[PDB]
């Protein structure tokens, strides 16, 4: 029985949620928008990347830049190009944006391959520079306290579900060879959950705070995808403080894309508030993006010192 | 060889290209203007097409001083030879966009490039279908195969041109376009093309049931006390899908026919990468081409399939 199951059942019973909202998106012909990047700032405005897909289409996503135009309200920014990608994500590395998402290959309508594509530059001038290995979805970058680039990898091509970590010096050093050879982290804390980070934060302690998506099957089975967090030490490859920090049921209700996704959240990341709490953004049901207001999940391991102020 | 040690095996196509430069009949020319892409170069366009009362074209968009940083963008016609990015359309992370009509809808394609640490590692054609503002991704061709082009045949089947040597095969519906179908295509009659490299860019159904192909063919031209040119000329041929026979292979355009423009790099000073033809009311055609990997123009030429039937395919969506 999954080790995550007690932690989830417990969390569902004793969470502290201080607020919640579903986001509104304009300028995409009423398409669903989900599995967003975290919000980021550029030249005095707030932006977010969204995965854009018709509610009744599967594997027909594009990643679109949205400008915040009001309280929980976003509109497609027409100046930006779009990206033929699923599950867009951003991070700041060496003073610039690194943007990625999943590029899907089909063979006569059937998915045959997929891999992460990485862009860098400024938010309206992103340049494609590298792809990750075939069938690896869950790659995330962060700038380490000493200026190196940390890379989380997910090995799931062989029936297994293991997380790796490696470093490079400059973002154009990101290769399939570096990714495939990443040293395995201590995954024992995750138990038989599968997933990995959505957003990685540099903490004042020099540890990495990871806001992660983990899935498991609950006994016929149920698919559960939960918002999780853990703290990682790049010096030892140790994992600390693994926990559930949100579930789909914490967000306002919305009908999932199909009933098998009724307990599916795909986390985006956290944004610190003035009050010391944070907004936890998540994709929900593969149909929507929302946030819940939660306690800071890395309390005791340091404050976030990475930023997405471009 | 006529080039002595400069090239021991000059391309078979050189005399045809030189003869065209002496004997061509060009009735007009223009460079297209593009708005809405921050002054980026726009080149290697689709043919123009119509939709919902307006004229459109797909452009390959790239900064003049950047290599392998293209996107394909839908442009709406503003005025004579003037286009602007249509803000409602999504963009495609592709080079060398192309369109055709199949079974009443658009099939759009382009080249998706894969990199490894900044270096090109792979590329393949990606295919979309639907209406022009509602295109859905459905298939990729094989690794490193650039020149795949579709056409609806007289009998309602879908014709597929491949590049290994040019191949041709058929399928019943666009969803059956697979790597396995493309790789198993039979070779067409290559004898007319000699040792020129290239293949079709735009394929048209003719009233005779034959296919009119607007193509790109080229070769390397080594120069005495000069640099090597990558020559690309606009060519055409007529193809019989019943016999795989090729007729009327010829040169129909060269970069020198279009208004002047400084190429992206000096090796592209004689590079025209054809887009396709559009019939005029006067029975001539506009031949659209990318030029120098920096611009898009057209020249006014005689109908290149004259004698083999009228175009009966369309791009009126
Ligand atoms: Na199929
Ligand atoms: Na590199």
């Amino acid at each position: 029985p999954c080790s995550l199951i007690p932690a989830k059942e417990a969390f569902e019973r004793e969470k502290k949620i201080y607020g919640k909202a579903i986001l509104s998106f304009d300028g995409v012909n009423g398409y669903d928008v989900y599995n967003c990047s975290i919000p980021f700032t550029y030249d005095g405005k707030t932006y977010i990347f969204g995965r854009v897909e018709k509610k009744d289409e599967w594997v027909h996503s594009n990643s679109i830049l949205f400008e915040k135009v009001g309280e929980n309200r976003y509109r497609r920014h027409p100046a930006s190009i779009t990206y033929n990608l699923e599950d867009p994500f951003v991070v700041k590395i060496h003073g610039e944006m690194v943007f990625g998402g999943t590029h899907v290959t089909k063979n006569g309508g059937k998915v045959s391959d997929y891999r992460c594509e990485f862009y860098h530059g400024t938010p309206f001038n992103l340049k494609y520079f590298s792809s990750g290995p075939s069938k690896m979805k869950d790659i995330r970058l962060v700038e380490l306290a000493d200026g190196k680039i940390g890379i989380f990898t997910h090995f799931r091509t062989e029936g297994s579900c293991l997380t790796g970590f490696t470093t490079i010096d400059k973002v154009e050093d990101l290769t399939v060879e570096v990714i495939n050879s990443a040293k395995l982290i201590n995954h024992r804390p995750f138990g038989d959950a599968w997933g990995g980070p959505s957003q990685v934060y540099l903490l004042s302690s020099g540890l990495l705070g990871c806001i992660s998506h983990h899935g498991y099957l609950l006994d016929i089975q149920l698919r559960i995808y939960a918002c999780t967090s853990f703290v990682f030490d790049p010096a030892t490859y140790e994992v600390y403080n693994f926990k559930i920090i949100g579930t789909k049921g914490c967000f306002p209700p919305c009908e999932p894309k199909l009933p098998h996704l009724a307990d599916c959240a795909f986390v985006s990341g956290i944004e610190m508030r003035n009050d010391g709490k944070c907004n936890l953004y998540s994709g929900i049901g593969d149909v929507a993006e929302g946030y819940i207001v939660i306690d800071y999940p890395f309390e005791g391991y340091g404050k976030i010192v990475s930023d997405v102020a471009f």
